[PDB]
């Protein structure tokens, strides 16, 4: 599914994700973007042999199991195709868990490169929240 972007600024909001742990919903929504551009069902293949799964592209090698990725932790406890479902739950429960690795929102290099020190309320605009 590849949701509108107030759309997902929604099922954001709804599900916790506005200042959580410091971080404004245009910072999730901005992240969400260039991970996977809102689609999720977004997968991109590592050349270490993991691979990034769903809206906000959890890895492989530590965050979920797809049974192919060597060395691999399943600190979220879940198949990393629960990660590619319309339904962000399993996504965001995730994504709460790495934010609070140490590492803040630095996990995500797409939000590092592309969100971070930027005006992320514009992420937000138009948005009945």
């Amino acid at each position: 599914k590849v949701f509108g972007r107030c759309e997902l600024a929604a099922a954001m909001k709804r599900h916790g994700l506005d200042n959580y742990r410091g971080y404004s919903l245009g910072n999730w929504v901005c992240a969400a973007k260039f991970e996977s551009n809102f689609n999720t069902q977004a997968t991109n293949r590592n050349t270490d042999g993991s691979t990034d799964y769903g809206i906000l592209q959890i890895n492989s090698r530590w965050w979920c199991n797809d049974g192919r990725t060597p060395g691999s932790r399943n600190l979220c406890n879940i198949p990393c195709s629960a990660l590619l479902s319309s339904d962000i739950t399993a996504s965001v429960n995730c994504a709460k868990k790495i934010v609070s690795d140490g590492n803040g929102m630095n996990a995500w290099v797409a939000w590092r490169n592309r969100c971070k020190g930027t005006d992320v309320q514009a992420w937000i605009r138009g948005c009945r929240l």
